[PDB]
C-alpha cells in the first residue's frame, strides 16, 4: 500500500484499502473508515464494483434523470466519492469551513455553504435525491463567485467547481456533449 493519504497526501495514522494500494486518514475517507471489516474495501473499490456488476451503468446519462434519482444506497455512494474527490484537491481547503463574510462592498450569501456541511448531511442522510447533494454542492462555488465579484480569488471558485463538475460527468456517466 501506499505510505500517503490518498485525499490530502500526508502521512500520518493511515488505514489501508485490502483490494488495492491506497491508504486513508479515518475522516479524509468518505464515509469515515469502519471500525471493523477484515477485509476492508475503499470508496475507490466500492465504486468500480458497482460499475462491474452492471456495465451498463457506464452508458450515456441526461444530468435531469441522474439529479431526480432517489438516494438509494448506490447514489449515496456515488456521492460520497464525488464528495472526496473534491477534497482531493488542495484548493478544497478554502471551502471545507464554516466561511465568513466582511468585505469591502460585497455583501455575504443568503444562504452559507461549505464542504464539511455537505459531508455532515450525508452522514446524516439529510438528502433524499442526488438534486439535494448536487444543488448544494454548485451552491459554494456559486456563492464565492458573488462575494468575491472582480478580485482574482474569484478563480478559486472556477477551479474547484471544474473538479466537481468533471468528477460528476464521470461518476454518474452523464453523457459526453461539445
Ligand atoms: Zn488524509
Ligand atoms: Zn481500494
Ligand atoms: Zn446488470
Amino acid at each position: 500500500n501506499s505510505n500517503i493519504c490518498e485525499v490530502c497526501n500526508k502521512w500520518g495514522r493511515l488505514f489501508c484499502c485490502d483490494t488495492c494500494p491506497r491508504s486513508f486518514h479515518e475522516h479524509c475517507h468518505i464515509p469515515s473508515v469502519e471500525a471493523n471489516k477484515n477485509p476492508w474495501s475503499c470508496i475507490f473499490c466500492r465504486i468500480k464494483t458497482i460499475q462491474e456488476r452492471c456495465p451498463e451503468s457506464q452508458s450515456g446519462h441526461q444530468e435531469s434523470e441522474v439529479l431526480m434519482r432517489q438516494m438509494l444506497p448506490e447514489e449515496q455512494l456515488k456521492c460520497e466519492f464525488l464528495l472526496l474527490k473534491v477534497y482531493c484537491d488542495s484548493k478544497s481547503c478554502f471551502f471545507a469551513s464554516e466561511p465568513y463574510y466582511n468585505r469591502e462592498g460585497s455583501q455575504g450569501p443568503q444562504k452559507p455553504m461549505w464542504l464539511n456541511k455537505v459531508k455532515t448531511s450525508l452522514n446524516e442522510q439529510m438528502y433524499t435525491r442526488v438534486e439535494g447533494f448536487v444543488q448544494d454542492m454548485r451552491l459554494i462555488f456559486h456563492n464565492h463567485k458573488e462575494f468575491y465579484r472582480e478580485d482574482k480569488f474569484t478563480r478559486l471558485g472556477i477551479q474547484v467547481q471544474d473538479i466537481f463538475e468533471k468528477n460528476f460527468r464521470n461518476i454518474f456517466a452523464i453523457q459526453e456533449t461539445s
